[PDB]
């Protein structure tokens, strides 16, 4: 594998040095679009650009999308600070698109768990848009100590009943110090055009966070990139799992 | 930010010194209307008046509506005592209206949590009117000690199983010493006129207390000001939240 | 307020000394009607009579109906013993009627909790008639000690898991030593004649005990007097309350 | 009241000495009918006979039907042993009929709890016939000790988690040593002939044990004697009760 | 009663010595039919044969069917070993038929609990055929000790949370060492021919094990012999019971 | 029985030495087909081939399919390493087909528990395809120790609340180190052609793992081989069991 520390360096270097056919550093341009009047909160990164620049790294985001995306996001922060003199910008997402192989909902299985995959499909359902705690801060009601606990949208809420410093059992979730972002579920199934003869469309539930929330409604067909995540079924006692697609990138397709 | 102590002083000074086009101190007049035969229990404050008089403070009520409204209410109490020789008047509400930006139900999201927002919409549902304990007094059944515990209409009831003085586990809610006000839920969604082409109306549940209860019924379109509050969903184990609008001001709009 | 001890003295003196236009002590007469063949178990008291005789006390029953009615009932017991030579008569109810202001079901709110109110309305529902334990006696299955615990018809049953004398956890409810009276729920809402133009009738659930049970059925319009009581909603975790009218006096009205 | 010990003596003396118009000791005859080929398991006792012979005792069965019926049943056992030389006969029921006042289902209330009452009515429902443990024997799975615990058909099952001798928590219900009798529920309501003008028939659930099980079906109108018993409603937390009629005697009436 | 030890001796002697009209020992013949190519797993025993040979014992199987059937089955095992030189044969059932009195479903009651009864009726329902653990073997996951716990098809599963030897709480049900047989429920009610004039057919649920499973379907009228067993109703807190017929012998009847 | 150690040796020798009519070692060929471009993850083994080569072993897979299949799979791994110089190949399934006796769904019973059986039938239902943890790895959140716990698709998930090394109660399921395969339920019942005259089709639920998942849909008639497994019914307190067929081999049949 590729070191975390090192992976960032190669991502920084990719952003600032990759050029298209005419020599324009495209990622410089994109990183610039984070600074305008009505800015963007994320950088869409074309996998093919990355693969042509550093294919070893390109493969490591599909194999380890977690440390990969995190590395890229740190890198974006670096070039902002070093090259644009901007430190006080928020979380900026790294959103990879246009992956080598694009598979169908029916093709998704155990061999994808924790790996970035591209999926074509059609949106069947969309949730209402609720707040998610991306980072919860628990404050000790007694000694006043603060504890930072990042959360995961597909997992359950990780509380902490005991104070890490004084050890009192009087703790609460501090909504002001905590970090919320918009959250939205959606369902996506295989497109009935690519199927049948008497076949059954399979589906997959997925989640959308922050800036990519609300991009789609029922009927829209889409290409989405994401991580395939598993979580045990309701009862929490069967060795069988429920699969959710933590979306990293969406875009419509003109039918 | 602005100090609590200081924030009150600026609010007092705003109430007694702000004048309209002709020089009538309007808030003096309003504070006066608390003392008539069939009095009012609140002072509607026009944000624009405030902004023109002290814009730093005006912005601090939208950013910190909790300490802001509380400050204003204390100030009302001060001018009553100092300028009208009235101390025995009850809780008088500070109700801010006419905010700079007025957003739609569909626009409400994580970025509004704990911030005063203005919302235009249409009332879909209204609850029946129940008593709420705005302040509960728990009395020790054993040593007879009294404990004051203010409540929040959107949160759950905060009991106290242990006596703060003698430490006995025999305590009850004393309905006479406790403070009740009327409570009423309502639902408000985006107005179908400002939507569609095939779009879905989003909604938000909201709460009404004391003097503003029962001001509206299903069908009425309204402009409401309030705080966007979050509370975890039923199960209390998912890091996803339910959003409620603790209303600070309502008024109809003649359709 | 008025002392409990003293309040009784003034009620005794009201019963035996108040006379109508011709000088007949009406309450002497009423107290007498408790002693006939098919006696009554309560004395209806006309508020106006009381107000004209002792208005300070008359106001204290509307403000403190609990200690007020209780005081009056003790007084009845006194005149029975002192003036009729009767000690072995049961609980005799004090039932106040004809109060100064008579409000509607829609007018009932937080500002009435624990205060005697008069309400006009129409009966929508009536419960089946069940036994209520007005006074429960718990007996220790071990040391045989007896403990008296008066109950409230709108509250839940107050048990006692521990023996007050020997401290054994083997206790039961002794049905023979305990005191039961008939109990009956009913619903009353605003009369559709005093409403609408497109308005919604509000309702209130209420309870009837002992001699006043079974006085009314669905369709009958009535004027009832009673105490407005609150109790938390099902879950027992929301600071919102359910309101029940513990009836102190009912009478039909010929429509 | 009348002593238990003594009450038996007067019952024995009633059975063997009471004579009708011609001098036949009727209860001797009845007690004799317990000994034939297809015997009876109970003695029907005509209240009027008893009242004319010993009215003090006759009133004590209506006031204390529990110790009264029990006394009578012990007495039957005495005359069997002393006068018929029969000891090995089973439980023989004392079943009182023809009481002074016969009231209607709608008349039944809190003033009857634990008192023998006569009721006329019509059977609406009958249960299927299940076994009831009239006496449960619990055996210690460890030290083999036996404990006798009589049960009540309207109450719940009284277990015993702890051994009275060795104190082990390994105990079970021994079906062989335990005593079972047939049990059958039924519903009886006021007869529609004795009602209306727009009136609602009230009902009461009742239970039948052993030899009187299966005596009636839906449609049959009956006069039943029995004890009015109370037991708390489902939740077991409201001071309101459910009333059941533990039947002591039934007989049809030719409509 | 009759001793267990002794009871077996008389059963052995019955099997090998009872002869019909011509002197053929019929039970020798039957015991022989356990040894053929497609053998039987039970010996039907005609009660009348037994009664004529040893009526004291014949009555003890109707009074104590549990120790009686068990005794007979041990005896079959004895003659197999002693007279046929066969030890490795499985559990062979003793299935009694043709009892003196044959009663109807509606006649079955508390006076039959734990006694072999014959019943005529018609099959209304039959369960699907599931495996039952006739003998469960629990193995200690820690010290590897094995514990044998015979089960009852009408009772619940008797686990054992603690190891009888080392006392560890890590135990599981070992499916390989445990003994399973086929199980099948059925319902049988009184035949509508032997009823009515406006009468209601009563029913009884029953169970079938091992070789007698699947012998009947809905519509078939049958004569079954079995034990009447009781078990408490769902809640497990009312002293009322549910009755099930543990079938010991079935046979069709040509309608 | 046959030793585990030894059983493998005989299986290795069967794979590499068994030849058909022309002398081609068929299993060499099959093991070869695991190595191509789009390889297979299992070796279908024809029972008849095995029976003709080593019938003692052939019978031991039907009697002990668990240790049998496991032995065969180890053997496949041996020939791969020793004869193909391949060690890094995954789990490869041993899938036995064409057994001596092929029985019907209605014929399946307690006498098959834990034995490989062949079943003909028709597919009625098929589950959606979920991930199953074939091997769970639990990691200690405290001392970082790893524990391997193989799971069973028909059983429940076997957690481990205590750390095997440090003994901390802070443990979680590590999805990355854990092993997942696709899982799919299906229902199969007797074919209506081989039945009736007024007969009822019986059914059996079954499970498919890994490479054999998704091979069939409702309507397809099939011959499947598998293990008959039992597991207690929902409540987990009745000695009755639910039967599931852990499929070891499927194939369609052209109707
Ligand atoms: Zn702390
Ligand atoms: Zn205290
Ligand atoms: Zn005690
Ligand atoms: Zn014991
Ligand atoms: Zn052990
Ligand atoms: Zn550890």
């Amino acid at each position: 594998s590729v070191d975390r520390e090192e992976m960032i360096e190669r991502f920084a270097n990719f952003l600032r040095e990759y050029t298209d056919e005419d020599g324009n550093p495209v990622y410089r341009g994109k990183i610039t679009d984070l600074l305008t009047i009505t800015p963007k909160r994320s950088v869409a990164i074309d996998w093919m650009h990355l693969n042509s620049f550093d294919s070893e790294l390109a493969h490591e985001v599909i194999e380890n999308p977690e440390e990969g995306i995190s590395a890229a996001e740190d890198a974006i922060q670096i070039v902002l600070r070093e090259d644009f003199q901007r430190e006080d910008v928020g979380k900026i997402h790294a959103r990879f698109y246009n992956l080598p192989e694009t598979l169908m909902v029916k093709d998704i299985g155990a061999e994808h768990i924790n790996k970035l995959i591209q999926v074509e499909g059609i949106v069947t359902r969309v949730g209402e848009i609720k707040p998610f705690v991306s980072v919860a801060v628990f404050v000790c009601k007694d000694c006043g100590h603060e504890m930072i606990v990042p959360q995961k949208p597909y997992e359950s809420l990780e509380k902490v009943k005991k104070c890490e410093q004084c050890g009192s059992k009087n703790i609460e979730l501090d909504v002001n110090k905590s970090s919320f972002v918009n959250f939205q579920s959606f369902r996506i199934q295989d497109r009935p055009e690519t199927l049948k003869g008497g076949e059954m469309p399979r589906f997959i539930d997925g989640i959308l966070l922050d800036d990519i929330v609300d991009v789609a409604l029922p009927g829209d067909r889409v290409i989405v990139t994401g991580i395939l995540r598993v979580v045990l079924e309701k009862r929490e006692k069967t060795p069988i799992f429920r699969k959710i697609l933590e979306v990293n990138h969406i875009e419509p397709v003109s039918k």
